[PDB]
């Protein structure tokens, strides 16, 4: 009883009624920084029961099978979930558990993918669909910041509507940093949200604070330059 019965409705009623394809939570999990792997596995399984347009797949990280599908979802470290449309991947995940301000975001993206669609501004999606380089958007975050979900749900939609024009190399990857202190050490993350914006595997930009969308975007193009 991870959810009660109230926030199933809720859930349901709010999120789920609204899904048109449906989506697949492939969780990556390993033996390393899992502390809360058991609560993200009951997680899925308790969404995924809500509704027939959404399942999940348990993976273990730790065997070649494994992977090798983390290979082709481009997921290099565990636990992490990516949010697919039926396999299809969308460049939206999460690296650790979605709780707290956190589970909302969560919610909003597997409508989000199921749709296949966002509420960025046209001008923002013309953009985002022009973008042709491997772009990697680490969203640090902690479950009690309530400004950080707009960040994560910011780069997630990019990452989105550059599927939607078919490039999909638009990673956004949300970073609980109480799992991976290490990762956020290496940032320096102090105040959160603290965004990495990669181009082709190497830094390029890095920012605290949830940007609107037009300065959200405004560095995610100094960074392709």
């Amino acid at each position: 009883g991870l959810i009660s019965e109230e926030d199933k409705r809720i859930i349901k009623e709010e999120f789920f009624s609204k899904m048109v394809n449906p989506v697949k939570l492939i969780v990556f999990i390993g033996k390393e920084h899992c502390q809360y792997c058991d609560q993200l596995k009951q997680l899925v399984q308790e969404l995924s029961e809500l509704t027939d347009k959404l399942s999940y797949e348990i993976v273990d990280f730790d065997t070649p099978e494994g992977k090798e599908l983390a290979e082709k979802y481009r997921i290099d470290r565990a636990p992490a979930t990516t949010i697919t449309q039926d396999g299809k991947d969308f460049g939206v995940r999460y690296f650790g558990i979605p709780a707290g301000h956190e589970f909302a975001a969560f919610l909003e993206d597997i409508v989000d993918v199921s749709k296949g669609d966002t509420d960025l501004m046209q001008d923002s999606k013309e953009e985002v669909s022009k973008i042709d380089k491997d772009v990697r958007i680490l969203i640090f975050v902690t479950p009690t910041c309530p400004y950080c979900p707009l960040a994560v749900r910011m780069a997630h939609k990019f990452a989105i509507e550059n599927t939607k024009a078919g490039k999909g190399k638009i990673l956004g990857d949300m970073v609980e940093a109480i799992e991976y202190p290490e990762w956020a050490d290496q940032y320096n993350v102090m105040a959160v949200p603290k965004i990495v914006i990669q181009v082709n595997g190497e830094d390029k930009v890095q920012f605290e604070g949830a940007y609107p969308e037009k300065m959200f975007l405004e560095k995610l193009l100094s960074a392709l330059s």
